[PDB]
C-alpha cells in the first residue's frame, strides 16, 4: 500500500496528490480471522481510509451507544456504486500522462483503489461536453440510416470504459441516460430550452426516439460493451421549464408512462437488448411518490420498468420517509437507485473547494439516507473536471472527488473520494442492508449491511465535533467496543463464521 500525500488549499481537510509515478493505494483485500474486526477510518484532521484492527469480544458491559445488528431483518439488496465518464471527464482523464491516467483508474475501479461496479454514459452530448451533437443529427432521418457514434465515443468514453472494465475484480454495469434527442424529433427545434417529442406516444417520432436507444446499445456491442441499464430520459422535468439552459427533453409523468408503454418498453423488449434494465424518472426525488403512481399503475408501462432513477438536488425539500419511503411502501418490487449528484450546481456554491470535508459529509450523508430508505446504488457524476470544474459549454462548473491538474500531470483525491470508497470498496453487488438498532438518541449516521457471502460491514460517519465511544453488539459472534471521532467516517467489516 501507499499513503495519501496530503495537500491544503485553506479549505477544512486535505487532497491527497497523485501525479505519473505515486498514487496512495491499498493492499489486496482480505478479511481478518473470526474473531477480529476491520477498521478504516478517514478523518478531517488528514486520515485517509487508515485500516485498523481490534478483537470481537464475547461480553460487553456499560450505558453507553450500543448498535445491535440484525442480521435476521433483511431489506434491499446492492447494486452498486461508481460515477459517470461524461465527455468532461473522459478529456480531464486523457488530458494526463498514459501513467497517471492508469492510477486515476486503478484508484476508481481496482481492488487497490475503491471498487467502482457503475459507470453512467451519457448518449450524446451534455452539459458535461464541449460539442452540441446527437448520434443522429440528419434532419428527417425517420429510418436512422445516418446513427453514427462520433469520436467522443470513439475516442475517448469506450477505450476509458474498456480500460477500467480491464482493472475491475467485480463485474462493472454500465447506464446509459440520453439529455436531449435528434432537434428533428422536438417541438422547439433546439437541444435545450422547453420542448417535448414532436406528436405523441406511438407515431412516428415516438417510434424513431425509441429505435434510436436500440441504434446506441448496437452501436455500442459494436465495441463489444454491454449495458446494465438505460433510464427514460435524464431529468425530464427540466424540458418543462422555459429557457432550459443545456440538453434536455420534457416529459410530464403521463407522456413518460405513454412513451414506455407504447415505444420504448416494447422496442427494446423485441430487440437482442431485451435484458437491458429500463429505468424510469431519473430526477428529483421529490416528484415521489407522484411520478411512481402515474407510470407504474399503468399496466402496460409497469411492465417494463425494472426501476426508479433518483437525483440529489432537491434533497433538502424531500424527506425521504416522504418520497423513498412511500415509493418503496406502494410499489415493493420496483428497485430506487441514485443515479447522479454532485456539489457545486447552486449559483452561490464556488465550484470546485480542493479538500471540503462538508462536500464529503454530504456523500457519506446522502448515501446513508438513501440506503436507510431502500436504494439500491449511487452514482456521482463526473468521474473527473479541471480545478474550474469543467468543461463546461454552458459554464454550469461544479465539483468533482478528482480534480485534475494538466500543468503539473497532477491529480487530487478529495474527501468526497474516500467518503464515497467508505461504501464502493466495501459493499459489493448483492449486500443486503440489514437492521441496525441504537440503545439511544444519537448523532451518528449508521447502516449495516451482510455480503452474500454473510460477511458484515458497517458505515458510521460523524457530523459533529464531539467523539462517540460506542459499541456494536452482532449477536451470533460478539461485541466491537470503538470511537467515532467528530469528523471522521469509520467503515467496519468482520467474518461472521
Ligand atoms: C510525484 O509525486 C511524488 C510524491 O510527492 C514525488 O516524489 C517526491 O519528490 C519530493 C521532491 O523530490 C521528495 O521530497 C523530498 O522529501 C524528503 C523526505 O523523504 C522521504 O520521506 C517522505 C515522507 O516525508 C517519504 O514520502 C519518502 O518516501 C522518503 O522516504 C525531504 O528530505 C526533502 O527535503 C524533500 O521534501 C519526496 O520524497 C518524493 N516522494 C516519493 C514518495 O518519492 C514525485 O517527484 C512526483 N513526480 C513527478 C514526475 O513530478
Ligand atoms: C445518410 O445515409 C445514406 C445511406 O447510407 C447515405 O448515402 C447519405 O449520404 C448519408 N447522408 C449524410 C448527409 O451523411
Ligand atoms: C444533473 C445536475 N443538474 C448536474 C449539475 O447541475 C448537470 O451537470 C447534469 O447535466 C444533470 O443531469
Ligand atoms: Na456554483
Amino acid at each position: 500500500a501507499r499513503p495519501c500525500i496530503p495537500k491544503s488549499f485553506g479549505y477544512s481537510s486535505v487532497v491527497c496528490v497523485c501525479n505519473a509515478t505515486y498514487c496512495d493505494s491499498f493492499d489486496p483485500p482480505t478479511f481478518p480471522a473470526l474473531g477480529t474486526f476491520s477498521r478504516y477510518e478517514s478523518t478531517r484532521s488528514g486520515r485517509r481510509m487508515e485500516l485498523s484492527m481490534g478483537p470481537i469480544q464475547a461480553n460487553h458491559t456499560g450505558t453507553g451507544l450500543l448498535l445491535t445488528l440484525q442480521p435476521e431483518q433483511k431489506f434491499q439488496k446492492v447494486k452498486g456504486f461508481g460515477g459517470a465518464m461524461t465527455d468532461a471527464a473522459a478529456l480531464n482523464i486523457l488530458a494526463l500522462s498514459p501513467p497517471a491516467q492508469n492510477l486515476l483508474l486503478k484508484s476508481y475501479f481496482s481492488e487497490e483503489g475503491i471498487g467502482y461496479n457503475i459507470i453512467r454514459v451519457p448518449m450524446a452530448s451534455c452539459d458535461f461536453s464541449i460539442r452540441t451533437y446527437t448520434y443522429a443529427d440528419t434532419p428527417d432521418d425517420f429510418q436512422l440510416h445516418n446513427f453514427s457514434l462520433p469520436e467522443e465515443d470513439t475516442k475517448l468514453k469506450i477505450p476509458l470504459i474498456h480500460r477500467a472494465l480491464q482493472l475491475a475484480q467485480r463485474p462493472v454495469s454500465l447506464l446509459a441516460s440520453p439529455w436531449t434527442s435528434p432537434t428533428w424529433l422536438k417541438t422547439n427545434g433546439a437541444v435545450n430550452g422547453k420542448g417535448s417529442l414532436k406528436g405523441q406516444p406511438g407515431d412516428i417520432y415516438h417510434q424513431t426516439w425509441a429505435r434510436y436507444f436500440v441504434k446506441f446499445l448496437d452501436a455500442y456491442a459494436e465495441h463489444k460493451l454491454q449495458f446494465w441499464a438505460v433510464t427514460a430520459e435524464n431529468e425530464p422535468s427540466a424540458g418543462l421549464l422555459s429557457g432550459y439552459p443545456f440538453q434536455c427533453l420534457g416529459f410530464t409523468p403521463e407522456h413518460q408512462r405513454d412513451f414506455i408503454a407504447r415505444d420504448l418498453g416494447p422496442t427494446l423488449a423485441n430487440s437482442t437488448h431485451h435484458n437491458v434494465r429500463l429505468l424510469m424518472l431519473d430526477d428529483q426525488r421529490l416528484l415521489l411518490p407522484h411520478w411512481a403512481k402515474v407510470v407504474l399503475t399503468d399496466p402496460e408501462a409497469a411492465k417494463y420498468v425494472h426501476g426508479i432513477a433518483v437525483h440529489w438536488y432537491l434533497d433538502f425539500l424531500a424527506p425521504a420517509k416522504a418520497t423513498l419511503g412511500e415509493t418503496h411502501r406502494l410499489f415493493p418490487n420496483t428497485m430506487l437507485f441514485a443515479s447522479e449528484a454532485c456539489v457545486g450546481s447552486k449559483f452561490w456554491e464556488q465550484s470546485v473547494r480542493l479538500g471540503s470535508w462538508d462536500r464529503g459529509m454530504q456523500y457519506s450523508h446522502s448515501i446513508i439516507t438513501n440506503l436507510l430508505y431502500h436504494v439500491v446504488g449511487w452514482t456521482d457524476w463526473n468521474l473527473a473536471l479541471n480545478p474550474e470544474g469543467g468543461p463546461n459549454w454552458v459554464r454550469n462548473f461544479v465539483d468533482s472527488p478528482i480534480i485534475v491538474d494538466i500543468t503539473k500531470d497532477t491529480f487530487y483525491k478529495q474527501p468526497m473520494f474516500y467518503h464515497l470508497g467508505h461504501f464502493s470498496k466495501f459493499i459489493p453487488e448483492g449486500s443486503q442492508r440489514v437492521g441496525l438498532v441504537a440503545s439511544q438518541k444519537n448523532d451518528l449516521d449508521a447502516v449495516a449491511l451482510m455480503h452474500p457471502d454473510g460477511s458484515a460491514v458497517v458505515v458510521v460517519l460523524n457530523r459533529s465535533s464531539k467523539d462517540v465511544p460506542l459499541t456494536i453488539k452482532d449477536p451470533a459472534v460478539g461485541f466491537l467496543e470503538t470511537i467515532s471521532p467528530g469528523y471522521s467516517i469509520h467503515t467496519y467489516l468482520w467474518r461472521r463464521q
